[PDB]
């Protein structure tokens, strides 16, 4: 009926049981707008909620806040409120040189450098997408006209050391995550982000489907700096691509 | 200069060495006007940031979102900026019978239940304030009448299992959580939150002073609720404190 964060009921949802997912509470709005009479339900913390309707079927769009912690209550809270489809949406840097602005992830697997993720499953257990929607996510993309990746992310539970930057304020890696980029770059991975791992491994536990997709708005191994253009188009196409996705989902 | 995320320069915080970081962005206004001069500087995401004046100095006030990850960028980004010493503030349940709604709890030390904090320090590391900012919390604690409670905290990245919650989607604990609630309570552990171990470890391992200070809003061991009027007293009582806390720091 009620949950503890979001400040939503399950009447509120008009009977969704798919949810839109991006960090960025400011995106909601934008999201929603793609689709039907959207709605704004509600705001409280980094958890914006919005209603609307794709084919005639009521859909929830909701931020999550940065990193797993946030993410997990998000999550939780919409599962108890009956959203079982989870599609999170992005933009991210690329750690593979073949990788390209504006290109498009599909995460098939994430590195679980998070904590929450352990809350839900031993660190043996995969975080891994529900392969219906890594499938719809895959089709949304590729018929965008985008490039498409599918493959690894690394998701850290920091922005800094864990994805190894040293210009920080203390220029210090910790010895865990010292060569660590090189390392993933070697094993194949396409990028890091922050939730990724949270998502996946608590879905795949508890009956939810989840998947994860994303715009590359940089390439850490190329310093030309993209160009403001291309850039929107790419934030532009990661949230059309989600709502195609969805729709690719609906049943 | 530049940072990726709160939107704000070394300028815009006029010298400030220290920051009150709240969790919720909400909070922050509120903050800032038990100040001098607040300011609006920058709101992002979950990083809403205002500057103030105390006795004459500036000082920050930066929210933090929820969880370690969110917290790390913010302190990082606060320190590329100048700022050396970080006082968060909260409310929080209990999970000791002893400690009463209304209360204050000063963290001594986090069980490091989250991810975070190993991006900074291996676990072997303590979960630690730095003793000026405990001391500065307590004595300010003291003066504004309510009972403190020094000790431990169980700091998790999950709101749900990681503090023992079976009343969820699933029903389901993970192994390694169940059971834990009564292991920290018999081990004196005071109450449960999410961020003080990243905070904690964080800044105990990169030369950054911090401190947690939280007013204690419900018991998870009493059926007894606290009313509305409570609540916002406890709210107000918890930010009056690290304001003070804050310049007995200065």
């Amino acid at each position: 009926k009620t949950v503890f964060h979001l400040g939503v009921t399950e009447a509120d949802l008009n009977g969704a049981t798919l949810a839109i997912i991006p960090g960025d509470p400011a995106r909601v709005q934008k999201i929603a707008e793609l689709m039907d009479n959207p709605v704004f339900l509600a705001s409280h913390r980094e958890y914006t909620v919005y209603r609307a309707e794709l084919d005639g079927q009521s859909v929830v769009v909701c931020s999550t806040g940065i990193g797993g912690p946030s993410t997990s209550i998000a999550v939780e809270e919409l599962a108890q409120l009956g959203v079982r489809t989870f599609l999170r949406v992005g933009t991210t840097g690329a750690i593979q040189p073949h990788v390209n602005v504006g290109d498009m992830i599909v995460t098939t697997g994430s590195v679980r450098l998070d904590g929450a993720s352990l809350h839900f499953a031993p660190m043996e257990f995969p975080a891994v997408p529900d392969f219906d929607v890594a499938t719809a996510m895959k089709a949304a993309a590729q018929e965008s006209g985008a490039t498409v990746h599918m493959g690894v992310t690394a998701s850290s539970d920091t922005f800094y050391p864990g994805q190894e930057r040293y210009d920080t304020f203390t220029g210090r890696v910790v010895r865990r995550f010292q060569g660590s980029m090189k390392e993933w770059q070697d094993m194949g991975v396409l990028n890091f982000e922050m939730e990724s791992a949270t998502l996946l491994t608590m879905c795949a536990s508890s009956g939810l489907k989840a998947g994860c997709v994303a715009g590359v708005i940089i390439n850490r191994t190329q310093k030309e700096i993209p160009d403001h253009a291309t850039l929107k188009e790419t934030e532009a196409r990661s949230i059309k691509v989600v709502v195609e996705a969805a729709r690719k989902m609906l049943k």
